[PDB]
């Protein structure tokens, strides 16, 4: 008499409006078994009209008792079967066609980690929706957001259950009144579908993560974890066997490497350590030391080796960044101390959730003395300080944390929250994302940001630059910084931004245990070229 009308789930779009998450119509035939005269005769009559198989009966027979107590006689119907039922409606008074919506992901595994998936509501979801006091709003709703955007914006994408006053027999005949459902709100993402597809291609067979951001907005133009899987098979109610196949793959397709991969950031951190050392005044632009290719922990027999076996010689910070000198940063770490260095890296967001609008995230670890006492029950030694100076030791970060620290550097200490939401459709208007956070590290006019970035310019462009090979011929100027994180094979890391002059793209990439094939600087150049040439 008064019944719930399920609202349709909001759609998800890329930055140009390409649909990424769609609803499809599934037609099924339904009746109330009691309100039927000759059920067993009626079913035999339906065989020819909607191609009703023995298995359509079996699956209905199994449902009639299992149902507390309408049941699906046949599910799914072809339009042809619906059309043959509709002209024979008068012959089956107690039987109607019902239209339902099932989520569809047309680019599948290219966007599994970003978009996620919706899955069938289970007892645990029911309990939790009860506790939250919104279970009535899920009365006609089958699926809910379990990963990615589908999860983080579940409340935006779901909408409002409506009500209809209807008359029966025992199938609906007409509608007395209707309180419309309000459709879920559509979400437009910052994602560039073309860039995303292109990057999943480049990573093929690598365990990898890439984050591409626009540093003027903090919008995420691409977010790739490789290896991936088909999100569609979770809408289909994933089997135990398929889930276990995913859960036990050693490549770990289930893990979003971009937001849950925790790795040593290695030498990618040296630009932020420079800015911090300069701002704390522990060095100046000019502060020079001589590198013989190793460094003695002063007052102790520990030797720390530079990557360059016979050293870089006389280094200022600029040259230490261009050549990725370890010796210069071992000194800077020693002088700064863990307390000031941990505190400054925390300002860059290391050890912190980034604020990205996904619920699948790890914070990693910006080590402190307090933390080491707490976790490992020993106190902090000078030994512990030194590897932290080159982004190793207890220091772990996510690719999304590395993307955020770079955006902060590009914007001279003005922090952008990385974000996937470009706009929400509210009442037929696209309402843009607005950053709520307004953090500022040191002073915008310090010119210390510039020293660190001129360093990175040098890595890419100057003949002593460690990355000069990857960026030969560019019509734009790129700024970059690489790193190698050992654990068999070392992880390879690069961060980069372009036009150096006025950056419109920044990239953070890690190839786990090196590239399956290509080098991280090859891949970074291919990404910057894709966006800035074409
Ligand atoms: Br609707």
């Amino acid at each position: 008499k008064l019944v719930p009308i399920a609202p349709s789930r909001g759609m998800i779009f890329d930055r140009n409006g390409t649909p990424l998450a769609l609803n499809r119509t599934i037609y099924q035939l339904e009746l109330m078994p009691e309100k039927i005269e000759n059920l067993s005769a009626t079913l035999n009559a339906l065989r020819p009209i909607v191609d009703l198989t023995d298995d359509d009966i079996a699956n209905f027979e199994k449902e009639r008792k299992r149902s507390r107590r309408s049941i699906a006689v046949k599910t799914p119907l072809t339009e042809v079967q619906v059309a043959r039922f509709a002209v024979n409606q008068f012959r089956f008074p107690g039987i109607e066609v019902k239209g339902y919506q099932r989520r569809f992901y047309p680019y599948g595994s290219a966007l599994t980690h970003v978009i996620g998936y919706v899955s069938k509501i289970n007892d645990k979801d029911v309990e939790r929706l009860d506790k939250e006091g919104i279970l009535p709003n899920y009365a006609a709703t089958h699926d809910i957001g379990k990963l990615g955007i589908e999860r983080y914006y579940e409340s935006t994408l779901h909408g409002k259950t409506g009500y209809e006053e209807v008359e029966v027999n025992g199938r609906v005949i007409r509608q007395l009144h209707e309180q419309p459902p309000q459709a879920g709100k559509d979400i437009y993402l910052t994602l560039d579908l073309s860039l995303q597809i292109y990057i999943e291609k480049l990573l093929s067979g690598s365990r990898a993560a890439v984050v591409v951001t626009d540093p003027r907005t903090g919008g995420i133009l691409a977010l790739v974890s490789n290896p991936s899987y088909d999100p569609n098979l979770f809408v289909d109610g994933i089997s135990n066997k398929d889930y276990q196949g995913l859960l036990n793959d050693t490549n770990r397709p289930l893990i979003n490497r971009a937001t849950q991969g925790v790795y040593p950031p290695a030498s990618t951190v040296k630009p932020y350590i420079a800015v911090s050392a300069l701002s704390a005044g522990v060095i100046t632009k000019n502060t020079s030391l001589f590198d013989p290719g190793w460094w003695q922990l002063p007052g102790s027999e520990k030797r720390y080796r530079d990557w360059k076996k016979w050293g870089h010689g006389r280094l200022n910070v600029t040259k230490a960044l261009e050549e990725s000198a370890d010796t210069f940063f071992y000194q800077v770490a020693y002088d700064m101390g863990i307390d000031r260095l941990s505190s400054w890296m925390s300002k860059f967001g290391y050890g912190e959730y980034t604020g990205i609008d996904l619920s699948e995230e790890r914070a990693g670890l910006m080590p402190t003395r307090e933390w080491k006492q707490k976790r490992h029950k020993k106190p902090w030694y000078q030994g512990d300080t030194i590897p932290v100076g080159i982004g190793q030791g207890y220091w772990t970060a996510t690719p999304i944390q590395m993307a955020k620290s770079l955006m902060t550097l590009i914007n001279d200490g003005t922090v952008k929250t990385p974000h996937l939401l470009q706009s929400t459709r509210i009442d037929g208007v696209l309402v843009p994302y607005k950053q709520e956070d307004s953090t500022q590290i040191g002073s915008i006019n310090s010119g210390y940001w510039e020293i660190a970035k001129d360093g990175m310019y040098g890595v890419a462009n100057r003949p002593n630059g460690t990355g000069r090979k990857f960026f030969e011929g560019t019509p734009y100027k790129a700024a970059a910084k690489s790193g190698t994180a050992q654990v068999l094979r070392d992880h390879k890391l690069m961060v980069a931004f372009a036009p150096y002059e006025n950056p419109t793209v920044s990239v953070a990439i890690i190839l786990e245990n090196g590239g399956a094939g290509p080098a991280v600087g090859t891949i970074t150049r291919q990404i910057l070229d894709h966006i800035l040439l074409g």
